[PDB]
């Protein structure tokens, strides 16, 4: 009945074998809550390395992939390759790929469908920007993005939604736990009416804003926040505290 | 005085540990010419693996990277990471990155600057599309792309230009050895007047069109073709014949 708490740690473009080696060794020896499903999002070049060194209980995620198994797409990797090195997840639709690299809702949706058909789990990301949040069209934007994902999801048991308050990234604005709860609650209500009641009750909607050891207990105590997609703090030893945010 | 023959092998988005393992085993046991600099362009998730398995005499190249060492750029790898796993090259501005993923001349120039400063070698790719070749403005296009790269190159000794006749990629048209020589010759002349004569005589300008064991002998015998950037044929054992194109 209860959704399993889910902390993913998006490392982004960071680290080398030495620094990521020390990070992994710290997670391996740390007292982690058995209630939490932990997943580390490693750079593509370090996905094989991260899987070898990390304990089997902690999952590994690609930070991005493409929509077909093979082909003339220099620079890209496919779900077939991510599966081949032992990883079981992929992060798609991150705000950074949307913004810096112009990834459309259509393109993200194709990636979601393919990743899922190949047997990977997907951490799908959504979120509205500053001018959108200020305009009061938060719901219209995240529902548009969630629909572009959901049209390509037949089975929700391998999917986790991640809300990114992009409006509070790099601008003077900040997100409160109450504001996060209000978006998560509306996303769950969207899944209830557009997919099914059971999908809404079992699907983890994790918060992907600024999550630190100092603010995670309050964000996790929110009814409809089922975990985090942690940015910068996933590289530090306090990522352990964030995993244990309910204890 | 002569420019060392340079055969790079762009694997693109293809293969797994098993298939790439057999590929690498064939190249390691093959009778490769000492006069040919061989470099394998592996997918990012298999870069580490490729460097370990491949003999030291064959270089390893990333198929793409970003313009800073670290940062909030989910899904991207940096030159510092490529250097960390033992690779010494990177393929930038590939036609597929330009067309499918909208990589601009500016972004490519920024990437080239960073890659060279971090100590990597660069196979920079340029080429005119069908509508540009048809309009007769081939010179104007490849001079623009080469300039965007040259403005960000301080030292050309670690750089290799790869001409990609994109107008002959899936259009039904094919580039003849005379037509390849015609572009390569004009590119070397561009380097002569816009940089220096010494740079023009020492810089390898390799052919990035469709290269097989059937057509490489005639292409390589052209005066200003100094090697190849091989596509599909770099996965198969005939890549050995292409490496030995002059013998």
């Amino acid at each position: 009945a209860p959704r399993k708490f889910f902390v993913g740690g998006n490392w982004k473009m960071n680290g080398d074998k030495k620094s990521l080696g020390e990070l992994i060794h710290t997670l391996n020896g740390a007292k982690l809550s058995a209630d939490t499903e932990v997943v580390c999002g490693a750079p593509s070049i370090y996905l094989d390395f991260a899987r070898q060194k990390l304990d089997a209980k902690i999952g590994v995620a690609a930070q991005n992939c493409y929509k077909v198994p093979k082909g003339a797409f220099t620079g890209e990797i496919s779900p077939a390759m991510i599966k081949d090195i032992g990883a079981a997840w992929v992060i798609l639709g991150h705000s950074e790929r949307r913004h810096v690299f112009g990834e459309s809702d259509e393109l993200i949706g194709q990636k979601v469908a393919h990743a899922l058909a190949e047997g990977l789990g997907v951490i799908a990301c959504i979120g509205e920007k500053l001018d959108e949040r200020e305009a009061g069209i938060t719901e219209k934007v995240v529902f548009e993005q969630t629909k572009a994902i959901a049209d390509n999801v037949k089975d929700w048991s391998k999917v986790v939604l991640a809300y990114e308050p992009v409006w509070a990234i790099g601008t003077g604005l900040w997100a409160t736990p109450q504001q996060a709860q209000e978006v998560h609650e509306k996303l769950r209500g969207w899944l209830k009416s557009h997919v099914s009641d059971a999908v809404a009750q079992s699907t983890r909607i994790i918060y992907g804003g600024s999550v630190t050891g100092g603010n995670c207990k309050e964000l996790a105590s929110q009814h409809d926040v089922d975990g985090f997609l942690v940015g910068g703090a996933s590289l530090k030893p306090e990522f352990v505290d964030i995993i244990n945010a309910k204890h």
